[PDB]
């Protein structure tokens, strides 16, 4: 297990929240607070994800990242898993995803109309 | 009935692609080239959307917008529909959404690792 701690700014709480990524050969888990989602690897199929999604836990914090975000986490994990990325590198690459998510949040439309809505 | 032309930057075509938003009282349409998706207003329920999402058609331009983007379009339309926004207002509010999408694209992770993926 290598653990990656990601700082995601949550407009809901007005602070950065820690999303914890647990990487294993057999599975990956992503938790924020009491919720945990999971992907489990399989030889001849794409990873099996828990019913709960990354968008689920993030939208809960008023974070609205691109739909591909969860798939990025999966890609980072699958590449780390075959040894293409070492521990510090998968950490760096995932931090880039978190940075992107935070930039998306930072750049949200800022008119009266949009501020009132989300 | 009014039409808003939005300019979305596409790394796939190296240019801003024109997304045409048609607002009518009973429905809204969004066109990109030959592709059109549609949301239909219903009196007692949320609008009925195409199953092909705005995100899906943008993914085809190699654009990965926040997942809430389609919902933002819906909001502007519904507000315009009941006259909470005039034609110029709905235009600017939607342009701020396009502007946000463009910022997201511009800020996409650009490490060699991520570029190989998307």
């Amino acid at each position: 297990m290598t653990e990656v701690n990601l700082n995601i700014y949550s407009p809901r709480w007005g602070r950065h929240e820690t999303y914890i990524v647990e990487l294993h050969k057999d599975y990956m888990e992503i938790s924020m607070g009491a919720v945990t989602i999971k992907a489990t690897y399989s030889e001849n199929q794409d990873p099996e994800w828990s019913e709960e999604t990354l968008q689920d836990i993030m939208n809960n914090d008023s974070v609205y990242p691109p739909e591909i975000t969860q798939n990025l986490f999966q890609h980072a994990w699958l590449e780390w898993r075959k040894g293409a990325l070492d521990n510090d590198e998968v950490t760096r690459e995932l931090e880039l995803v978190a940075q992107w998510v935070n930039k998306v949040t930072e750049a949200k439309p800022n008119s009266d109309f949009w501020r009132k809505y989300f």
